[PDB]
């Protein structure tokens, strides 16, 4: 779809999510005031995270290279 | 939940949704650049709409008074 809500982050998790919790991720629209990475856990919980944090660039890379 | 994505509207539907399509609604965070009403249809499609439009204030009222 399209013309439909877009997810935005207004706060970032403060602590590193354990990596084996992570099932997927995506980056939030550039239309959002903040840059965001939303991780999806295995229980399908969505979690906002700061793209400029080392551990999140880690998790993104590991996810992409598999 | 909380610390999790928030829905934002960046465009509004251009045409009035038929009222019998509507199943629910909510208003988007004041943190979003735009004011928004998101209608949920019976097929669970989410639809962004302009709160300053007469027909959407209509639909909100009708939904609340039932
Ligand atoms: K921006
Ligand atoms: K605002």
């Amino acid at each position: 779809a399209a013309d439909t809500p877009t997810a935005c982050c207004f706060s970032y998790t403060s602590r590193q999510i354990p990596q084996n919790f992570i099932a997927d991720y995506f980056e939030t629209s550039s239309q959002c005031s903040k840059p965001g990475v939303i991780f999806l856990t295995k229980r399908s919980r969505q979690v906002c995270a700061d793209p400029s944090e080392e551990w999140v660039q880690k998790y993104m890379s590991d996810l992409e290279l598999s």
